[PDB]
């Protein structure tokens, strides 16, 4: 069920305080050009202002949609650390232009996002081609479609970070491309409830 869906998961990998008051769940594909955008442009200041702070819990989850981004998402598995993990999917977000755009199997800047993060050719050899790996990544992906109702990307779910409450998917829902007030707007008013709510 949606509900079930919404919380953090077993498997899920977590960015900051697991007990923070607030719930931000991502699901975007690496290969996507406003998903980009916003993680260069927009995401570092939610990073800072909300999830360094202790108020938002962030849990990133893969829709791939190419080979690519598959591959991409299969490799973000080598990165164990929350923050190595985060810093691999930001690395693969900052060079999207780096893609070769001509034969889309070629994972040459995967290659070079590798080395340059020091990750062993024999790692990066089973990463890439784990079938363990890319199963849970597309099951994922299907019970997101499924479930969610997701199609386009980014999207993001904001809500309380509270197993027990029963909320709608789609009251919590947020579609593509939004700039920094409007998320600092819904966390902002989100937080104040949840406070006051706590105490």
């Amino acid at each position: 069920t949606s509900n079930e869906l919404l919380l953090p998961l077993p498997n899920d990998k977590l960015l900051g305080d697991p007990k923070a008051p607030i719930l931000m769940i991502e699901y975007a594909s690496l290969t996507c050009y406003h998903c980009s955008l916003f993680h260069r442009n927009v995401f570092p200041k939610i990073k800072e202002k909300y999830i360094d702070t202790g108020k938002m819990l962030y849990i990133f989850r893969h829709f791939p949609l190419d080979y690519r981004g598959l591959k991409a998402a299969m490799l973000s598995h080598c990165y164990e650390k929350q923050e190595d993990y985060f810093n691999f999917n930001k690395a693969v977000f900052n060079s999207i232009d780096s893609w070769n755009y001509y034969n889309l199997s070629d994972l040459t800047l995967l290659q070079r996002i590798a080395a340059l993060s020091n990750l062993k050719q024999d790692a990066f050899n089973q990463c890439i081609n784990d079938k363990k790996i890319m199963d849970k990544i597309v099951n994922d992906k299907s019970l997101a479609i499924n479930k969610l109702g997701i199609t386009a990307t980014p999207i993001f779910f904001i809500k309380l970070n509270d197993d027990k409450s029963y909320i709608e998917h789609n009251k919590v829902k947020h579609g593509g491309y939004k700039e920094l007030k409007y998320f600092t707007n819904v966390i902002d008013k989100l937080y104040g409830k949840a406070i006051v709510k706590l105490e």
